[PDB]
């Protein structure tokens, strides 16, 4: 009985009309007392239909260039679905219904069968743009990720960012490429089998180029804020169906599978139907498989048992992971002792934190509930990920933080890629990636002379930021040096590296223990520095023992409450013998 608020009748934006007969032209505002829309430098005045909505249309197609005229000043139309000049231009009139799409026997992909590949768009190849990153799907489809995890594609300022500043929601970004070309991108994908996911930032607007106030202030509210910017007021419908209806314009025009929402906690609403309960009647609404995650740091279930949202990505397991690795103990990282009795406990309950004392300095306080309700899928867990490589002061992996080998770097993907939880990869990770993945933005004026301070006083709890070898992230050469290098893949350890990432991911795909998506046939524990995870299944049992210790470990003297299976079905060094050296693993059948 969940009936959508939209209806193309009263789109907001410019949407071409049925029958050639040219575009309709719509917005709110609760301010303008004068109200029009320039199209291709015309000028024309909007009916007032009441409630401040305005409406005009007109005679023009696909390709127009327009903006709305408030009070005599030329605005940007925040509703935008492609803004070729960048956010302080032009629109131009798109028409979602001309591409010739090839997946219509597509039917996305479950949550249990998702292993997500995270991609940049603007360093993951050379060019940085779809079309770049469609000749590469074919290597991510041998290499048996099924999933494609896009950072934020709506329009921000600036000739590249992360996504995070994101302003026009609906209006990808145009150094990428057109809207065509990223309809080609999410098809070429799907001819594949591989699904494509979405990250979208529904907590807040970019600094610049975020128009919304300009029609009506109460878009916005001073009842709250996040780090980086106004509250967005969920009270107010308008707000509200701006981000559904943008999460529907994803899924249903560029056939996304899913949609990843950032930072979830600052999504704040008290009204009597979250938002994110409406987000996930209104995409539900479309009929289809898509799927919805949450980036929350709450460690809440509601978001899968109440919003009805389809999982979360958890950082316990990530931070565990880290400081067993490392030691490394500022910031967030203080609220974890690591080591393989840590991780056992971590990967046993899900996440760490189910209500007791977070003891982090100036963040004292009772963090997290109950894990029991959520099953595997629900947790999507990481070694690494957009965040925690490039929240780095320097951007380093894994693999290249002081006191990290490859061998500990091999076997924690071991450890990532057989539990029966969501995982996710960043992009080059599977090939011990020489580069880093640095924080670079490219704001003008006095907004990017202060993204570099702004960055120290976020990050001010890491001492690395305080250095004098903080890449500066307006600078061309932190960008650059966050592109993939395709060519070191082939060689040496990197080699080595991607080709125990395609034996895990076969493993996961056809080994028919790792099948299992229950809690209830998941143990874990340790003996000294050996971590152990055991699944038992009506199909046979699987052990994990991974060695955190310096030393070795015959795996016949490792002391477990079961007997231990006696089949070597892979070894993170390739070992023929069922022993492990320092930080090595392996799994037995
Ligand atoms: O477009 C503004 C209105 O959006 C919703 O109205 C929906 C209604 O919920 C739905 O059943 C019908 O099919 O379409 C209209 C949109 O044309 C809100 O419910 C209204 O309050 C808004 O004014
Ligand atoms: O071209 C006009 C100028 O608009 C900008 O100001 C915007 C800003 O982009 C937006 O995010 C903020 O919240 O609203 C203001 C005013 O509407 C800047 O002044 C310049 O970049 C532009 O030249
Ligand atoms: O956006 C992903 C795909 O959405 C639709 O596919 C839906 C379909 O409409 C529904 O009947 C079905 O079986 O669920 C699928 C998957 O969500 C489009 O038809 C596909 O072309 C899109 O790729
Ligand atoms: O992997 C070696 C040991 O690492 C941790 O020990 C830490 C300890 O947690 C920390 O408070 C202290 O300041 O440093 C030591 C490392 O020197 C694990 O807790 C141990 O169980 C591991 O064996
Ligand atoms: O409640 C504990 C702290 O949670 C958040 O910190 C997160 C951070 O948002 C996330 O990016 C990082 O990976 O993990 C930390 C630890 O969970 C809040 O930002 C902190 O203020 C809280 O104290
Ligand atoms: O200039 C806008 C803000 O840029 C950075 O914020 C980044 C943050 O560092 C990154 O982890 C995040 O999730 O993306 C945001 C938004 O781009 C600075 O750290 C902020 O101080 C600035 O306001
Ligand atoms: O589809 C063949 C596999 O079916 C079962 O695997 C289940 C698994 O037990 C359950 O936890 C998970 O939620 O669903 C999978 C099926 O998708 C058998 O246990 C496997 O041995 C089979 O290979
Ligand atoms: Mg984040
Ligand atoms: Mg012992």
């Amino acid at each position: 009985s969940f009936q959508t608020q939209h209806d193309p009748r009263t789109r907001l934006g410019a949407t071409p009309l049925p029958g050639g007969a040219g575009t309709r032209f719509r917005l709110w505002t609760s301010t303008a007392r004068t109200v029009a829309v320039r199209v291709n430098g015309t000028e024309h005045v909007m009916t007032s239909l009441g409630g401040g909505i305005y409406e005009l249309e007109l005679p023009v197609g696909p390709g127009a260039r327009y903006l709305f005229v408030l009070d005599g000043v030329p605005t940007p139309d925040p509703y935008a679905r492609f803004l070729p000049d960048g956010v302080h231009g032009e629109a131009e009139v798109v028409d979602f219904g001309t591409f010739d799409w090839t997946d219509a026997d597509w039917h996305g992909i479950k949550l249990a069968d998702c292993v997500f590949y995270e991609v940049h768009v603007g360093t993951f190849t050379p060019e940085g743009t779809y079309r770049a990153a469609a000749e590469k799907l074919p290597y991510l489809k041998e290499l048996g990720v099924t999933a494609i995890q896009v950072m934020p594609l709506a329009a921000f300022d600036g000739q590249r960012g992360w996504g995070y500043d994101g302003a026009a929601f609906y209006a990808p970004y145009a150094p990428y490429g057109r809207p065509e070309d990223l309809m080609a991108l999410v098809d070429a994908a799907h001819r594949l089998g591989l699904g494509v996911f979405l990250d979208v930032v529904y907590n807040h607007f970019g600094p610049s180029g975020n128009y919304l106030s300009s029609y009506a202030p109460s878009y916005f509210t001073d009842r709250f804020s996040s780090a980086w910017g106004m509250g967005l007021d969920y009270a107010e419908p308008h707000m509200r169906r701006y981000v559904t209806g943008n999460a529907r314009m994803w899924l249903r025009d560029y056939h996304f599978d899913g949609l990843r929402l950032d930072a979830t906690p600052y999504m704040t609403d008290d009204s009597e139907t979250h938002i994110l309960t409406e987000l996930a009647q209104e995409i539900h609404e479309l009929g289809g498989t898509h799927l919805l995650l949450a980036e929350d740091h709450r460690n809440l279930p509601d978001l899968v048992t109440v919003n009805h949202l389809d999982g979360i990505w958890t950082d316990d397991f990530h931070h565990e992971t880290r400081v067993t690795l490392t030691g490394e103990q500022e910031g967030y990282y203080a609220g974890y002792r690591g080591g393989a009795e840590a991780l056992a406990y971590t990967i046993r309950r899900g996440w760490r934190y189910e209500g007791q004392f977070w003891a982090v300095k100036g963040e004292e306080h009772e963090r997290g509930h109950p894990s029991d309700a959520l099953e595997a899928p629900n947790f999507v867990y990481c070694i690494q990920n957009h965040d925690q490589i490039g929240n780095r002061p320097l951007g380093e992996r894994l693999h290249q933080s002081d006191g990290v080998t490859l061998h500990e770097y091999r076997g924690a993907a071991a450890l990532l890629l057989t539990l029966p939880m969501t995982p996710l990869l960043f992009q080059g990770q599977e090939w011990a990636a020489s580069t880093p993945f640095q924080f670079f933005s490219d704001h003008a004026g006095e907004l990017g002379q202060a993204v570099s301070e702004g960055r120290k006083k976020e990050f001010g709890g890491f001492s690395g930021f305080s250095g004098e070898d903080v890449p500066d992230p307006q600078a061309e050469q932190t960008f650059l040096n966050s592109k993939l290098n395709w060519a070191e893949r082939e060689g040496g350890e990197h080699a080595r590296t991607l080709r125990l990432y395609r034996d895990l991911l076969r493993l996961r795909r056809e080994d028919p223990v790792l099948h299992n998506r229950q809690r209830e046939n998941l143990t874990t524990g340790h003996d000294g520095d050996v971590l152990w995870v055991r699944t038992v299944t009506g199909a046979g049992e699987r052990v994990l023992l991974w060695n955190l210790g310096q030393d070795t470990r015959a795996v016949a003297e490792v002391k477990l409450p079961f007997t231990v299976p006696r089949r070597l079905l892979l070894h993170t060094e390739g070992r023929e013998d069922l022993t492990l050296g320092a930080g090595e693993a392996v799994l037995v059948g």
